[PDB]
């Protein structure tokens, strides 16, 4: 009954209400005596659910139109090959702002597919200093243009995204979504694992603008073809039923946070903390992106040598705090605190901060 | 007792137990402050589950070496696509026994990666006979035969399995794994959407002979790879964590319940007392398949009419039945009895189908 201090990168925390509520239910959904992991997805009560989401995510956004959510198997790490699969013709590129570690694996899969083009990169930075919006420049036969708008691993974020014109615009925010309002029309599709920023795993959110998956590509395996998902409501084959209900319960805390504003605000809040308990650290604390790059969802920051950042996730362990360590390919710490890590872990970890900065430094 | 009696064909019943488990440790697991649902993928508390989920299976199995068990999203559905992705090479054609939907289904997907060859077919019976074992004809250049053990909607299940020697055998499982033994050596590699009997809807269970793998078709897409996920234990990228734990949870209740034997025991009991009450009806209920093909985990059978059938679905559900109108391709009833599907739920079945007869026919 006491709750971790949870600042997990991916799976991460999700709102104790929503664990609470859906704890109840688990057994018995709505007196019909089964859990809704053992209905039919073709049954009115899983549609009501799996509908339900798609609605509560537009309004969240403001209710564009235009748009359609789906919900898709295999992460975003398979959106990496879905979409230049579907909108990589031969002849286009498909370019790519590089941004740090999941640009980096987003264009992996596209050079599998067909060429693309680099059309920003801050790899020069050592992906510490985001690409200015005005240094985006697509090649002429460009069939998309893809960002990543928060790189989880780096800690940096976009705080506003390019007019890419005739040209869509496609963003993973897999480490982002729903964490701030967006223009979902600036984009022609948007795309995220659940896992991070809503909590559910199994689940990838994918909000793509109709007008551009009409007819897929006929020569792709039937699972990845968007139209597949659009035409059947991404009912073609079985979903992943219990990820799509949690969603579905996520929003519902979103809203009543207040919505995008509401919990941009509560990020900001906790995020505000902590990069303060890091600028003034005498030094013990360096972030590890520039100031302007800073993410609101994963913090990033070094100590002076590898072995005070071990002694400092161990000790942290020791007092309730979960998934501190940076990622392997960088090191460091990286605390992150999506939509559902409450304030007070937040201010915990700043105490735990100034603590370990008190008796190591 | 208040539990529906639940026939649905995909997703299905799981077994109370499992389901009162996991809620009673949905919001706190193991006094970690956390949900399964919240911890990190590559935490040792998750990738315990994650491989005891593993082992368990194979001890299920009697323990056969040389095979990984893998646990890839997108359903048995991308399974179809995924398996001549990675077998069926240029000069080789993908072999299918054609038994019905599923079969169909996984036939037509080969169909768009390379040459296919129909090797046996019981088309001819309108899929209501299975082909005898002795029909299947390969060719030399045969890259695997794929197979579909339980037809689903037809109701039609494989008892026997041939041997086909170099040729890598393949089946979907899908709506049979795991409801009796089967010597695992015939096989190159089994698939089943966990959600007919292990589980939840979100993950397929894959498991293959490790020689088959240990070079994937290097020009796929990373995630349509398998040695992606041999190579990395199903963690290459976020897997479907809370469906991989209820894998698990249903993988203790199967050896709780006496293993596989002791659920194919049940199994049979259940279909037997199903069968006998259709066989018994005096053609008021007509079962679809030749004796011989008759599955015992999907169960399909007619009344004199399609309008009949409604009526009886109709006056099921005021009983608290659900999930009995056979599949709209092929209309009649389904009575989907996986391991979890209790023998109560079949005695209540059964008399049902003899108060439904007294009033009319
Ligand atoms: C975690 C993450 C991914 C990979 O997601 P999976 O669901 O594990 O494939 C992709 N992009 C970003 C920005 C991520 O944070
Ligand atoms: C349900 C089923 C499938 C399709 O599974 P999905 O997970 O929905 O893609 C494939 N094969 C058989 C035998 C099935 O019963």
């Amino acid at each position: 009954s006491e709750r971790a201090y949870n600042f997990n990168a991916g799976p991460a925390a999700l709102p104790l209400e929503v664990l609470e509520r859906a704890q109840a239910e688990f057994v018995d959904y709505q007196h019909t005596g089964m859990s809704i992991m053992e209905m039919s997805h073709r049954g009115a009560v899983y549609e009501a659910v799996h509908n339900e989401a798609q609605a509560r995510l537009l309004a969240l956004l403001g209710n564009p139109t235009g748009y359609k959510v789906l919900f898709i198997q295999g992460g975003a790490s398979t959106q990496f090959a879905m979409i230049p699969m579907n909108f990589l013709k031969e002849g286009q590129t498909a370019n790519y702002v590089m941004t740090g570690s999941w640009a980096s694996k987003a264009l992996k899969e596209a050079k599998l597919i067909g060429d693309t083009h680099v059309a920003a990169s801050s790899e020069a930075s050592n992906y510490m200093t985001l690409p200015k919006l005005q240094e985006i420049q697509l090649q002429d036969n460009a069939a998309y243009l893809h960002l990543t708008s928060n790189e989880t691993i780096e800690g940096a974020q976009f705080k506003a995204f390019p007019d890419t014109g005739s040209v869509p615009l496609i963003g993973d925010m897999s480490s982002d979504i729903l964490s701030r309002p967006f223009d979902l029309n600036q984009f022609g599709l948007v795309y995220a694992g659940a896992q991070k920023n809503l909590g559910p795993s199994g689940v990838t959110v994918v909000i793509v603008r109709e007008d551009l998956v009409a007819e897929s590509p006929k020569h792709l395996p039937t699972m990845l073809r968007y139209d597949t998902y659009v035409k059947n409501n991404s009912l073609y084959n079985t979903p992943p039923s219990f990820g799509i209900y949690m969603v579905n319960e996520v929003l519902k805390w979103i809203e009543e946070r207040g919505g995008l504003e509401g919990v941009q605000q509560a990020n900001r809040k906790k995020a505000s903390l902590i990069y303060d308990a890091i600028d003034q650290s005498g030094g013990f604390y360096r972030g590890c992106v520039d100031v302007d790059s800073r993410s609101d969802m994963n913090i990033t920051f070094r100590l002076a040598s590898e072995e005070l950042e071990k002694e400092f996730v161990k000790a942290s362990e020791q007092e309730g705090f979960v998934g501190l360590k940076g990622h392997r390919s960088v090191g460091g710490l990286r605390a992150s605190i999506y939509n559902a890590v409450p304030y007070e872990s937040c201010e915990a970890l700043v105490q735990f901060m100034e603590h370990f900065k008190r008796s190591r430094g």
